[PDB]
């Protein structure tokens, strides 16, 4: 038997996880059953901590919970209503975590946007109607920090649509000081930001469709503006409104449109801020000390470090974050070296030049932990594979003596790692993501030895024994003296003397990686296991984790090299002799939707057919922060010419050679239906037949249980027919 | 050799020729030739060139349409045509003088003018601009502002709001001149509490943010626009003072709740008839209103009121029918359902309560086309007992039993569908013939009744078409409970009853619909029948029109029931007929038809393999109030909510697992909103049924754009071909 | 009246006057200046300037301004 569509859609063969949240440097929590238990590692044992049926009589079903770092209060989250990718709305209730009695008075209000404990003690910070509130005790009246909060126009301590999606990847824009004395926050001003407007059809009982109006800056439009503040949570009278000390952006930033792109505390009294110019090739970091006598914040002009880029933009998606030594007089941050590669720099607060603590033809992925002895980080060095993740440990006292940690713990099963550290890194967890079944293991960083297996996924392993699973290749091809990596999802009982159809699974967007060592049970698994379709993905120009030379390649030049490199990919695959040339398809979601569209638009005649889900159609339609990073401004004096040369509409005439499926959710707040509306219109006008599917009230995820089920069924029907599959 | 292909249909290969004339006097009409516009003498035809097409080019715009003043002195010129809804649009206007030689330059008609009309004699103008009414006594003089209240999307003076345009007046105009252009009567519509349908218009790829279009549109049960009525006196317009308009208020029984103004007809120089309709559309009232000098006001005497009601259904076919006053205005004729339920001509006296019927029978009068003093002229489907035929009749007024069929016999093989254009006092008439053969336009005298000349016999079209293998049309009936129900079939050429043909059921099936008729058409079906060998059939079952009230009011308060079942029963009778492949029977429709199709596909009947729904209604709460409520009453617990509730297509989603479905809809459909199809797709996704969708960006209800018209038919053609396993 | 202080940004090529370097001069008893606001005399480094302004007794005296501080000293 094979891994069917219903198997993927009903999640029969489930990957097991080990999610743990460290309350301390010793103990973590795990939902094992329905209820929460406290685990250790010092003698190794564990005990039952609390039940989801200690709050059975609560009345509601809790969406999430939160522990107050001191361990005295639990914060229960229910009435969850989703907004965008991260933003949402909930009701919150607090318990005296000891007595497990509900805190009855001064309750946190319904319709709260964000809530967060101080890193120590049990202070609260919440956002409600775009305003910031603070609760020193979970049973005392809140202290109202901001008063400017206005729906859709002024966000205090939460992000607007674009800062949520592209800049912070979070709703909240609040940052407590290490020891909970100071609360920093951003305030976003959407006043002149244009609204995207779209209909929401709602339940069928809704007679007249609603119009949703999100302030959303499309490429070139009036962006939001941002101010930054710090407030002292201790000294906080009720007799007088709380005064909030502003920190303005540096001069070189105030001179034109800009973004606040990083917030990192250093000590109780030191905060660091990274600002980005709207043209995202220049970025500045301010370090700001508190003044005990002023009550104010001073960022020294000489202390300003600058992150520049003349080959492309800055960062991978945003400038990298700093990690501060305990004294706060020094920090490490991942940056690009003189020849492309992204490595860790040791900055001395009181000067300009870092020195690189790493070098070579491989990028560092992220800094995971810092002690005053070593520095822990993830990279793709092992076996010079960019699609692999391994955990490394570098000695601060000697930068040349770098010991690996994960790489060889299990080489065959495990080439892709992530790590969750304890509260001071006395222990750490390893998520192995593949290419074998995910493996979760608890280690001690004391003597770097392994403690125990947390999840070896043998349960899933056992019921995958009588399934004919797809296999997976992961290898490079050389193009113009460059290693370009691809992956293949090969059908079981693969026979390279046979000719298999192929689906090119494309994302291809800036700094992407579709060819990795990650193990996945997805739609491609069904396609190979059942339909005997090879599913392949190729990391061409503009993909990530290979240096600035490959990644910046598409700078100001989207819809070119990454599009062209996807076609060349197929040519290479087919010319490996196991591919039916006559049956090659292409598909992608979001950016990949755009690339698929572009390829089917290119007229190369490699591709028989293709699917594009929520594609971009022309870059002016997508949002400023993302689009402008790689494209610039759509003005005649910048890149308006190329914005025009990259629209899918302009290639409508070419879709006559291909069978095409275009799918889009009508309530897609991210990639707007508009984009697909313009593709279809463009196609109609040249007289090309294609398939279409809108999804009423689905967003960019098309993630409703029933919609998800439907879109994959539909696409399966499409691909099979295109492929003459019975 | 060859057949009627898709490109044929789509590229308009075999054109159909019309003869679009405009009467101007009693003996003369206008036609266009080399683009040159000529006047013809009906008696002789010694036709001279009226206005050669070289006069308007250096003038430098696009002459979309034109209009002569009735006295013949001035030509109105329409340009910058920008469409609103079905009828409503906006344009710039220049006036051209024949006598003074050149065009007018001073006090010019505004850009963005909503509507323009001449007085019925002379050369007065009345126009609406920015929802307000203006009058030009002389094309060159300043205009007198009649109304100061008009506010965009809210107060509509002399033009209709969305619903009144589509549903009541089938016009953008709410202006009616008195016969000799002395009085200007108008309606004012208020949409203050009318909710707005809102939808994205996407425009050119150059528009960065989609525009939200917003339109006052009462859905079933929603707050309706209100209506007031006025008459102004144009001869007594003062420059020094604001012109006063006299309000005629609706009768007591109408103000007692929501209502509509449905009809406006001037009777005489100083007499107007107004028909009002209750919101529950089974009770309507006609007011005859006379001017009174010594008061200045208008009086509609209670004793001259005329109630027109229905207990089986609604009043009228779609609206109460219009009066036809005798020259002296003391009497009128109108089509009303009789005691048998058949629509016939009733003769009414202003100063009396009962009418007397002057036609009767098991058939219906379609329209009163002319009324002289010797003859009533009317179109009916009496001939041969074919409800799908239309012929011309004259009633000898002096003895209404003496009736003559003017068109029946002229050419009974070629011609059984007719319409008529009468000259101003009916001295002459154009007869248009629309089927079953090729269209035929003929010009006639009323005195002798002799045919004068063939204006257009489509021989040009006949020439090419005898090389093409064309489908026949069979028009017949089947008997269901000793009731005849008619169908038509577009039969592939060389049709063989030994063979089993795939069948496509072409469905409208709205109230008072008629899909089975004698009209000749060149459509998508002509292609399916000729090229693909699909039998396409249509069937007029219960709810359908021109066959009496018993059949038409059968769906009263019960939409999405009998008209749906009768479509299913049709196909059954069509299989049972012996020349139909059971395994290949599809169904498709547009508007109401799209609703029926969807309702049939979800039926569980299992008769139908696959179906196509274009811009369907999904549930009746989504459609406009005056159409829907005519048939459904209000969606309330007190009226007809349960049935609104049972008659949605969404509640049948589960059953779509049984058919192959294609659901198509334009996004800028202001009529049946894209909403309706959004809710269908969503209901289908929710029960895990696979269907096919196609949205059309910025298209409206007609999906009428050149390229979008071609696209949708090509798309449908592929769906049908696959469903029927055609290569 | 408002004194803007504008710097040439090298990478830009453009000129920029930061709002925090804006200096306001106004009068409640009449017009600002003798016939126009007074001209600034900058110290060599550009960071400071002297200016004749009316003092709180309506007497025109030399005030010492810092580019960043709103308030001067006479
Ligand atoms: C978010 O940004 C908005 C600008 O996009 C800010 O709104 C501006 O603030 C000004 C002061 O409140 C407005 O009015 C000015 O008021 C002064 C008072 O003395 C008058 O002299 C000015 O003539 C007057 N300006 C005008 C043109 O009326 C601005 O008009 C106003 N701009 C807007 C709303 O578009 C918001 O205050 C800001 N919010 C926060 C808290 O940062
Ligand atoms: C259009 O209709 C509205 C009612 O929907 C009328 O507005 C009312 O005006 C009267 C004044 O006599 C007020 O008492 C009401 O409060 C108003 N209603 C609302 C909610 O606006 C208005 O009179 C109508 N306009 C015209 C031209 O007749
Ligand atoms: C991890 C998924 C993701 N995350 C992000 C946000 C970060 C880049 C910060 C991570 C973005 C940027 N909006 C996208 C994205 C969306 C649309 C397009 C045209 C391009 C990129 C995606 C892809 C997706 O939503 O499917
Ligand atoms: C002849 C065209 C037409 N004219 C009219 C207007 C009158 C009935 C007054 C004549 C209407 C009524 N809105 C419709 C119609 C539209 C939608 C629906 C659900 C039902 C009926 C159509 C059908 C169409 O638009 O194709
Ligand atoms: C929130 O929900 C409802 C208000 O409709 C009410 O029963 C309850 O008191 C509210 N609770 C809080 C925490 O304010
Ligand atoms: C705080 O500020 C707001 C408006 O700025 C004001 O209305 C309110 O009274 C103030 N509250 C206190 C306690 O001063
Ligand atoms: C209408 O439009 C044209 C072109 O903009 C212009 O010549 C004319 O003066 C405008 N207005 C009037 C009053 O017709
Ligand atoms: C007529 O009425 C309008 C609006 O009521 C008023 O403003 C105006 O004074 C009058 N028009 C003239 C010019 O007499
Ligand atoms: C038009 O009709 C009105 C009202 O009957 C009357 O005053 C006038 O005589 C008529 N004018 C002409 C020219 O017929
Ligand atoms: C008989 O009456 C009608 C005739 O119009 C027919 O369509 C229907 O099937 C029958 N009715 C019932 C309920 O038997
Ligand atoms: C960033 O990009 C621009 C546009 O290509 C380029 O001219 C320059 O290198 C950078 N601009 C600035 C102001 O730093
Ligand atoms: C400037 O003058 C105006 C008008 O005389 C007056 O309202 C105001 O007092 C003055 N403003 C200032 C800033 O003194």
């Amino acid at each position: 038997k094979t891994y069917t569509l219903t198997d993927y859609l009903k999640n029969t063969y489930r990957l097991k996880l080990y999610s743990l949240r460290w309350i301390s440097d010793h103990e973590y929590l795990y939902k094992q059953e329905n209820n929460i238990l406290v685990f250790n590692a010092e003698y190794g044992n564990s005990s039952v901590f609390l039940e989801n049926s200690t709050f059975d009589e609560f009345g509601h079903s809790i969406n999430d919970y939160s522990i107050s770092p001191d361990g005295q209060f639990i914060l229960l989250e229910y009435n969850y209503v989703k907004q965008w990718r991260h933003s949402y709305t909930a009701s919150y209730d607090i318990y005296d975590l000891n007595k497990r009695q509900l805190i009855t008075e001064e309750r946190i209000p319904n319709n709260t946007q964000w809530v967060t404990w101080s890193p120590v003690g049990h202070k609260l910070a919440y956002v409600w109607n775009n305003d910031i509130y603070v609760k020193i005790e979970p049973n005392l009246p809140s202290y109202r920090i901001t008063w400017t909060g206005k729906e859709d126009i002024i966000y205090n301590g939460i992000t607007d649509w674009v800062y949520e999606e592209e800049v912070f990847s979070a709703y909240s824009a609040l940052w407590w000081s290490p020891n909970g004395t100071f609360l920093a926050y951003a305030q976003f001003n959407d006043t002149e930001v244009p609204l995207i407007e779209y209909s929401f059809y709602s339940d069928e009982s809704l007679q007249y469709p609603k119009t949703v109006r999100v302030p959303y800056p499309k490429a070139g439009a009036v962006n939001p503006t941002v101010k930054f503040f710090v407030v002292n949570t201790d000294s906080l009278s009720s007799v007088t409104n709380a005064t909030s000390i502003q920190i303005t952006a540096p001069a070189s930033m105030l001179i034109g449109d800009h973004y606040l792109c990083d917030v990192t505390w250093a000590t109780q009294e030191r905060i660091s801020l990274q600002w980005l110019r709207r043209i995202q090739n220049y970025s500045v970091m301010d370090i700001c000390d508190y003044d005990e006598s002023s009550g104010r914040w001073n960022c020294l002009v000489a202390r300003q470090h600058i992150e520049m880029s003349t080959t492309g933009w800055v960062g991978r998606f945003r400038p990298s974050e700093p990690h501060f030594t305990l004294d706060g007089n020094s920090f490490y941050k991942i940056i690009s070296n003189e020849e492309g590669y992204r490595h860790i720099c040791y900055f001395q607060i009181d000067k300009k030049d870092c020195t690189f603590i790493t070098k070579g033809t491989w990028e560092v992925i992220g800094i995971e932990a810092l002690t005053s002895d070593y520095l822990y980080y993830i990279s793709n060095e092992y076996k010079g594979m960019p699609g692999g993740r391994n955990l490394y440990k570098i000695q601060l006292s000697d930068y040349t003596k770098v010991t690996c940690l994960s790489c060889e713990l299990n080489p065959e099963r495990c080439q892709y790692y992530s790590v969750s550290f304890s509260k001071e890194a006395k222990y750490y967890q390893l998520r192995c993501s593949g290419p074998g079944l995910p493996l979760y293991t608890l280690h001690s960083s004391v003597n770097d030895k392994g403690l125990r297996v947390l999840e070896d996924n043998s349960a899933l392993d056992k019921m995958l024994q009588n399934v004919q699973m797809p296999s997976k290749k992961l290898d490079f091809i050389i193009l113009n003296e460059t290693k370009f990596w691809y992956q293949m999802i090969l059908p079981p009982h693969f026979d390279k003397s046979k000719k298999y159809p192929l689906l090119l699974d494309v994302y291809a967007g800036p700094c992407s990686q579709k060819a990795d060592t990650v193990f996945r049970l997805n739609w491609a698994t069904y396609l190979a296991s059942t339909e005997n379709i090879i599913v392949a993905s190729f990391d061409g120009r503009g993909s990530g984790y290979q240096g600035d030379k490959i990644m910046h390649a598409i700078n100001r030049r989207l819809g070119t090299f990454e599009v062209e490199d996807q076609i060349e990919a197929a040519r290479q695959f087919s010319k490996m002799g196991f591919v039916d040339n006559k049956r090659i398809a292409i598909w992608g979601w979001s950016y990949g939707g755009y690339v698929t569209s572009m390829v089917l638009g290119s007229g190369s005649g490699v591709f028989k057919c293709g699917i594009a889900v929520a594609p971009v159609s022309r870059w002016e339609y997508y949002d400023s922060v993302y689009t402008e990073r790689y494209m610039g401004l759509p003005t005649p004096e910048d890149n308006l010419d190329h914005y025009r040369n990259s629209t899918v509409m302009s290639r409508a005439e070419n879709f006559k050679q291909v069978e095409y499926l275009l799918i889009h959710g009508t309530a897609d707040d991210n990639v707007h239906f508009q984009q697909s509306a313009q593709i279809s219109k463009a196609l109609v006008d040249v007289g090309v037949d294609f398939q279409a599917m809108w999804y009423t009230d689905e967003d960019h995820g098309i993630a409703s249980s029933t919609a998800h089920q439907h879109i994959y069924t539909h696409m399966s029907h499409f691909i099979k027919q295109c492929f003459s599959l019975p």
